[PDB]
């Protein structure tokens, strides 16, 4: 019973998780992921500026109201191309990873590691902080509170 939690840099508070490594979160899902990193879902204009201090990925994710891929450098695989933060417009599925918002975070960029995850509740699954650099901070918890996701 556990879950990887693959976090990225932060920049202006903003990074970047995905679950297991897969597209795996909900709506429902991410807004509880990030409240447990004692974070919200960004804003677009908070992505914008996490955007102009040196944030990019090529995966999927939840904002607020959007899923967004930030592009700094134009690239044939990821978001076709685009550059800035990239919006998807048609998809027929429901489920990609998240960003996240943490106000306590560095004002431009941070790539220290995650070591906690403070905001997690009691209970059964293992959960583990996966860091870029391969550091890894584990503790017994949850964080769903929508039954349809667990
Ligand atoms: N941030 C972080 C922390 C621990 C593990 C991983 C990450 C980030 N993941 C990025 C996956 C990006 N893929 C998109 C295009 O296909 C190859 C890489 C790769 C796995």
């Amino acid at each position: 019973n556990q879950i990887d939690l693959n976090v990225t840099c932060r920049y202006a508070g903003v990074f970047h998780v995905e679950k297991n490594g897969r597209y795996s979160i909900s709506r429902t899902e991410a807004a509880d992921l990030c409240q447990a990193f004692n974070s919200t879902l960004p804003t677009m204009d908070q992505m914008k500026l996490a955007l102009s201090k040196g944030f990019e990925t090529c995966r999927y994710g939840f904002i607020e109201g959007n899923v967004v891929i930030p592009r700094i450098h134009p690239n044939a695989i990821c978001a076709a191309n685009h550059t800035g933060v990239y919006i998807l417009v048609t998809s027929n599925t429901s489920h990609y990873d998240t960003y996240c918002f943490n106000a306590s975070a560095p004002p431009e960029e941070d790539c220290t590691s995650v070591t906690d995850l403070p905001n997690s509740f009691d209970g059964p699954v293992t959960i583990t902080i996966v860091n870029r650099d391969g550091t890894r901070y584990s503790k017994k918890g949850e964080y769903r509170t929508h039954q349809e996701d667990i």
